[PDB]
């Protein structure tokens, strides 16, 4: 029992190194909501160790923050005593020669803790009630170890092909049935930044491929793998195609590995229908409210392309939207007005689309003429919905009305918790007509008189 221990979870939470695989549960959260977080790791006395390498793999909806900071036995331990290699998605952090030196240096008269600290935001990718988590090992032992640098390259044909191998003591291994947790996340140079783009997984120590397509032959990219056990060997990044070996050594230990806790965002969806419950009425726009406050969107870690169509959807819909309303009555209430409306929500889905594409996070405003404030729009089918919102109550604050529909009475109260989005409550209707699935929230209209 000499080996590290290590925890994680967040910072708020102790630390529990006897117990570093407890359920640690999950939490509700708000799109654009920071999650911190703390890695503890305990190094006992008189260890030598001449590697120390932390890799957190997180989920697509968590964007990490690139905030770490790292203290030994209390005090900082600045960014000469280790390596890193970050993504949207995560990080490898390595000691370098100093950093392991110091640590053998404080260890040899007692134990010693390095803590790591850093955060993540919940972002616009993540799905309703789908849980999000980090991931972090320790990989360690008693040789030096070289570190690889990733190599940077371009497309050809507009895609980039990882081709993998795996190794033990130099021979090469292809076990379908041994679990491994590489992630080959590809980022693109987008001005003086590199973005994540795209990722595969491979789950076994088997020869593996995996072809990154509709890339942009004129950008430049790089292939990062975060992966423990196996260490990374960067082979060759030419004609397209990005070489790797993964390589262990047998006499090396497991790496640590502590459980995490979990995030999770909720929903609700929405039928606008007349007083009967008979017709579902397109048009109907809502601004979304907590405490008085409106809820708005911005980009989150994103291309200056994926920030830009955000912006090229939003004069698209606002276009379609004025093209409605500068109709006539008459037309509103007939073929036009249905077809104008139909368009609008195509430019609605595009507008959504483009923000969940930039990674959006939420903010909370006072001003209701806010650009950036949400605004849903009922379709044809009278449907619209929310997600991203932890849980709580919340109001729809209507701005338009249904063509010939009477303005609402007042603000429509509506709750969000873990099975709002797909099972809803006791009072709902089909979202889908004849779905069987009462999973939506009436809103009911009536007649202008
Ligand atoms: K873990
Ligand atoms: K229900």
């Amino acid at each position: 029992e000499t080996k590290p221990q290590v925890d994680k979870n967040f910072a708020d939470k102790e630390l529990d190194y006897a117990n570093n695989k407890k359920d640690k549960g999950t939490v509700s959260a708000s799109v654009g909501d920071v999650k911190k977080y703390h890695v503890g790791t305990k190094i006992l006395k008189g260890s030598d160790y001449k590697k120390l390498i932390w890799t957190d793999s997180m989920t697509k909806g968590l964007t990490f923050n690139n905030d770490i900071a790292v203290t030994l036995d209390g005090a900082t331990l600045d960014a000469t005593n280790y390596k890193l290699v970050a993504d949207d998605q995560g990080f490898r952090l390595v000691l370098t020669d100093k950093g392991l030196e110091a640590v053998a240096k404080a260890a040899k008269t007692k134990d010693v803790e390095i803590k790591i600290t850093y955060s993540a935001t919940l972002n616009g990718s993540a799905v309703v009630e789908v849980l999000e988590t980090n991931d972090v090992k320790l990989d360690y032992g008693n040789n030096p170890t070289i570190e690889n640098e990733p190599k940077e390259g371009i497309p050809v044909d507009k895609k980039i092909t990882v081709n993998k191998t795996w190794a033990v003591d130099g021979n090469e291994v292809n076990k379908a049935d041994e679990t491994v947790d590489a992630v080959f996340t590809l980022q693109v140079k987008d001005g003086d930044k590199w973005v994540n783009v795209d990722s595969a997984k491979a789950t076994a120590a088997t020869s593996f491929k995996h072809t990154f397509e509709n890339l942009d032959n004129a950008k430049t990219y790089r292939v990062i793998e975060r992966v423990s056990g196996y260490a990374p060997e960067y082979v060759s990044f030419v004609n397209g195609v990005v070489t790797i070996k993964n390589n262990k050594d047998s006499n090396e230990p497991t790496p640590i590995n502590p459980s995490e806790p979990k995030v999770v965002t909720y929903g609700r969806k929405f039928v606008k229908t007349n007083k009967d419950g008979k017709e579902r009425l397109a048009g109907a726009t809502f601004l979304v409210k907590k405490d008085g406050k409106y809820l708005a969107r911005k980009s989150g870690v994103a291309t200056d392309a994926e920030k830009a169509a955000v912006d090229s959807t939003k004069s698209a819909l606002d276009a379609a939207v004025k093209a409605y309303n500068d109709l006539t009555k008459e037309k509103q209430e007939g073929q036009d007005g249905k077809s104008a409306l139909a368009t609008v929500s195509e430019k609605q889905k595009a507008y959504n689309d483009a923000f969940v594409k930039a990674n959006y996070s939420y903010e909370w405003v006072e001003d209701k003429n806010a650009k950036n404030v949400v605004k849903l729009i009922s379709n044809d089918k009278g449907q619209f919905e929310i997600t991203g919102l932890t849980e709580g109550q919340y109001s729809l604050e209507e701005t338009q009305a249904p063509t010939g529909y009477a303005k609402l009475s007042g603000d429509v109260s509506f709750n969000v918790n873990a099975t709002s989005y797909s099972k809803g409550s006791a009072q709902d209707i089909e979202y889908t007509q004849g779905s069987k699935t009462k999973d939506a929230q009436q809103v009911i209209n009536k007649k202008v008189t």
